[PDB]
RNA sequence: UUUUUU
């Protein structure tokens, strides 16, 4: 009440089809193909796999593609394979390794076609989770089943042994609201935690997970929708001194993060287990009988590290990973759950949840749903928000400990009805050893006006902006020269195109300060929700005469972008395009009134008189 | 709408 489901079968019959809409739509939307006139060069790898090389008049490493032969000089043929080489410093040849070496039409070279194959794994796991919820009644407790379905059911009290102290060593001393939040959550089967940015939702989550783990009843499962949110929580949990295993996507095994040392795939390789460490050093070959012992041993190692972990951390979709099947979790916490669709949250939930904690802020980013029809039918509504509408009262945090009061003013008043209070002062937020000259000494922020125009990026739907990129670099140098360390600086931008451009431009050219720049985080705004830096630089990218600003129209995205910094925020963008949207127009006027809308050379900034719509 | 996930 009011939204109710008779049972989990009806529930699946509603969300199952929604997920299918979104899946089918994304597939159609992300799938592209060449003309059927590609010329192929055939070869064999050293390992005797079959390879096709070709040039293209926008693929990425590891992509899956279908190669079709459409000519008449051999039987019609199609084969699946994956990109093992893209155009680079060795040449413009794309190479793909085929799954199956035969019977490829290696005697012909013309009249081929290349289709990019959209990967369906993430939606498969959501469909699969929905089915498990409906068919297997042991996948969640009777209580949680009834609560999730909107049934009336008496409140249940979990009678655990409460800790001596709620606040946990290694983490900040909890304030009264966080203590209340921890103490209360431990005793309920279902809890929602809510609060504006930087109120310690993740700190509080880590403290809860710590106590649930110390109950000694098996590993706690901990998730978030995006890899970066999972990593924040993982690091905080690690600080409590617990044994944490970060389970990563197979496709991310070569991505570098500050919690890489906790990644399951890395822990296994640092194990002894000397034999398996030998078969790994060997596959780094491909022997088929050797792969049998490799796998068995690997399964033995994964089983060991996972079963003995106090906590397992992974994305919501990652929870559906085959390595975790046949595992059950009594206690599950999902951080930044408001950024996920409900079927995405259900992925970890159906692993046997008897106690479930959801953390969120609906004023920050929601899930990505490209199919407007599906979004409007409800796929856009998170589980956290449905439960709020159903009457579950969230536990609230309201006092912020991240940012200088001047950074919190606009977001607090605009997004949170002035209810975001400050737990730190201006004096708590003067960087020691930092000799930077702010336009307004008392306001560590400014919007740096940048004339320019966006370009469409390699991908075809994303944008970049070369002028802003240039200024981002200048500003970064200025900050570094003022005394900021690389790791105290973060650069965020809403677009992937701009993110990638910045990586190449700052980190992989020959720049004099390349080694410094490489220690500087660059990321999309969306990925960075949940993370914080001392100093943030935001590149807005959009800059055009009559093409709009795209998803910059979403207030949630600006909110996240404005609330990542502790000590200072510098915004780089073009007020001309931004001003056309009421929200950005208001942020621009706000900065103008604060005298931090500026122009000119960095060492000699002047207010921008420039007028905008 | 071009972002999250695999
Ligand atoms: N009770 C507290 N005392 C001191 N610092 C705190 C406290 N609670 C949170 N913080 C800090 O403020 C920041 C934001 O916490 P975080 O958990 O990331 O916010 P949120 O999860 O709500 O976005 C961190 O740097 C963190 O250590
Ligand atoms: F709510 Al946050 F970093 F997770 F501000
Ligand atoms: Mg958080
Ligand atoms: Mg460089």
């Amino acid at each position: 009440g009011h939204m109710r489901y008779e049972d989990a079968y009806q529930y699946q019959n509603i969300f199952g089809p929604l997920v299918k809409l979104e899946a089918d739509y994304d597939k159609k939307l992300k799938e592209s193909q060449t003309q059927d006139n590609i010329t192929v060069r055939w070869d064999l790898g050293l390992n005797k796999k079959r390879i096709a090389y070709f040039t293209l008049p926008r693929l990425m490493q590891g992509d899956e593609i279908c190669l079709r032969y459409k000519g008449d000089l051999a039987p019609l043929w199609k084969g699946i394979g994956h990109v093992i080489k893209v155009p680079d410093n060795y040449g413009d040849e794309i190479a793909i390794e085929l799954r199956s070496s035969v019977g490829a039409p290696v005697e012909v070279t013309h009249n081929f076609q290349v289709d990019f194959v959209w990967k369906s794994t993430s939606f498969d796991r959501m469909q699969s989770a929905l089915k498990t919820f409906a068919v297997d009644e042991t996948s969640v407790s009777g209580y949680i089943y009834h609560k999730l379905l909107g049934h009336e059911v008496e409140d249940v009290i979990i009678k655990c042994q409460l800790p001596k102290r709620f606040t946990a060593q290694g983490l900040p001393d909890l304030n009264h609201s966080q203590v209340y939040a921890v103490k209360t959550v431990l005793q309920r089967p279902l809890s929602l935690i809510q609060g504006p940015p930087g109120t310690g939702k993740t700190v509080t989550s880590a403290t809860i997970v710590y106590h649930l783990a110390r109950q000694g009843n098996g590993p706690v499962l901990v998730c978030a929708p995006s890899n970066i949110a999972v990593d924040q929580l993982t690091e905080k949990i690690h600080q409590t001194g617990l044994k944490v295993v970060r389970l990563c996507a197979k496709s991310r095994e070569a991505i570098d993060s500050p919690v890489s040392f906790l990644a399951l795939h890395n822990q296994i390789r640092n194990m002894d287990s000397m034999p398996e460490l030998q078969k790994l050093q060997q596959l780094k070959e491909l022997s088929s009988a050797d792969e049998k012992r490799y796998r068995a041993l690997k399964r033995t190692a994964e089983r060991e590290l996972l079963m003995n972990a106090d906590v397992i951390c992974c994305t919501c979709v990652g929870a559906g990973d085959p390595r975790l099947a046949k595992m059950q979790f009594r206690s599950i916490l999902i951080d930044e759950s408001t950024q996920a669709t409900e079927p995405e949250c259900m992925v970890p939930v159906v692993l046997g949840a008897k106690q479930l904690i959801l953390v969120g802020d609906h004023c920050q980013l929601g899930p990505v749903v490209m199919c407007k029809k599906a979004a409007k039918a409800g796929l856009s509504q998170s589980l956290f928000e449905r439960l709020v509408v159903l009457g579950i009262r969230p536990i609230r945090l309201q006092v912020q400990y991240r940012m200088h009061p001047a950074l919190s003013a606009f977001p607090s008043n605009i997004f949170y009805e002035g209810s975001l209070q400050n737990g730190v002062t201006a004096a708590d937020r003067v960087k020691k050893g930092f000799d930077f000259q702010w336009p307004q000494p008392d306001k560590p922020m400014f919007f740096y006006v940048t004339q320019g125009q966006e370009e469409i990026a390699s991908s075809g739907t994303s944008y970049l902006n070369r002028t802003e990129a240039a200024n981002v670099e200048k500003i970064t140098t200025k900050l570094l020269k003022a005394g900021a360390k690389p790791d105290q600086i973060g650069i965020i931008t809403p677009y992937e195109g701009q993110r990638s451009y910045l990586v190449q431009y700052m980190q992989f050219s020959g720049s004099l300060h390349t080694k410094l720049y490489q220690e500087v985080e660059i990321a999309s705004v969306d990925a960075f929700q949940g993370r914080e830096k001392d100093f943030i630089i935001l590149s807005c990218v959009r800059a055009n005469e009559h093409q709009g600003i795209g998803f910059l129209n979403d207030p949630r995205r600006l909110n996240v972008a404005l609330t990542r910094a502790r000590y200072g925020v510098i915004i780089v963008g073009n007020p001309k395009a931004l001003s056309k949207q009421p929200l950005w127009n208001h942020l621009l006027n706000y900065y103008k009134e604060q005298k931090v809308l500026v122009e000119g050379p960095l060492n000699n900034l002047r207010e921008s008189l420039m007028q905008f719509s």
